[PDB]
């Protein structure tokens, strides 16, 4: 929790980068490379940037990425969790992974949610590819770069589109109840190993009859209103399965809250 100095700040590697950049760097200020390892981001966006500080200042949880401190034009100083995006992750330890470890991670994804909802935080982006993996046994959400906490007296505000509930889609709006159907879009990513064949991408697109790489917004909220909805990955249990659909209730105020959730894909590990 501490102002790390950039002459101090030793580049290591590019950790990511996409709307923005994570970068992989030795918090060495004795110079005899000791010092500990650490994730650095950095970037009309000075409004955001603040926004995205002011949040992750206050969220103290194992399962969301530890805020550190910051650097100097403003960058972002994080914990780094060594195992990285969860996508990469799931990928590259297919054969040696099982349906054990991805009811503990879910659980795991769930409680760091349960703990935003508590805070009145609106993650918004969650998705496989910002849950990031400590250790073999432990992952933690990251990515706050489009969260929002909620006014005290409104659970919601108005602003890929595969992980966003419909009236997100439809009325561009955001809660803690669009954030149980990204979710359940968590689940599915999960059950595929994160599979780019499976992904949501190419099976929303493959069940709309899409011949292109970008989606209709219109078309995927036809396809939700029929009632269509992603189908269970081979490696899913029927438990996850149904807990999945659940999320995908179409009405917000119908879908299950994370306190619920948990215990359940606690005791299915368990
Ligand atoms: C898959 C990219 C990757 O390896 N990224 C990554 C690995 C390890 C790590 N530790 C900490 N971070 C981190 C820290 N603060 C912010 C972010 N932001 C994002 C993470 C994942 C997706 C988008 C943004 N990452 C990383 C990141």
């Amino acid at each position: 929790p501490t102002i790390f100095e950039e002459r101090h700040l030793k580049y290591i590697s590019q950790l990511g980068k996409g709307n923005g950049s994570v970068e992989l760097c030795r918090y060495d200020p004795l110079g005899d490379n000791t010092g500990a390892l650490v994730a650095v981001k950095q970037l009309d966006q000075q409004r955001d940037f603040q926004r995205e500080i002011q949040i992750l200042k206050a969220l103290h949880s194992d399962f969301i990425v530890k805020y550190r401190g910051v650097s100097y034009s403003l960058r972002l100083v994080m914990e780094y969790l060594p195992s990285g995006c969860l996508r990469d992750f799931l990928q590259r330890h297919r054969a040696r992974l099982d349906a054990s470890r991805l009811l503990l991670y879910s659980s795991q994804i769930c409680k760091g949610m349960e703990y935003l909802g508590s805070r009145r935080c609106v993650h918004r982006a969650l998705a496989a590819r910002n849950i990031l993996v400590e250790s073999e046994a432990h992952v933690k959400i990251a990515d706050f770069g489009l969260a929002k906490l909620l006014p005290l007296d409104k659970d919601y505000y108005v602003v890929p589109i595969f992980w966003y509930a419909p009236e997100s889609l439809s009325d561009n709006i955001f809660s803690r109840q669009s954030d149980v159907w990204s979710f359940g879009v968590v689940l599915y990513e999960l059950f595929t190993y994160c599979d780019k064949s499976c992904s949501p991408s190419a099976e929303f697109l493959r069940m709309m009859g899409s011949e292109r790489d970008v989606p209709a917004l219109s078309r995927l909220l036809e396809l939700l209103e029929e009632g269509q909805r992603l189908p269970a990955p081979p490696a899913c249990p029927a438990e996850v399965h149904e807990l999945m659909k659940l999320c995908w209730a179409p009405s917000p105020q119908d879908r299950p809250s994370f306190s619920a959730l948990g215990p359940q894909l606690d005791m299915l590990w368990s």
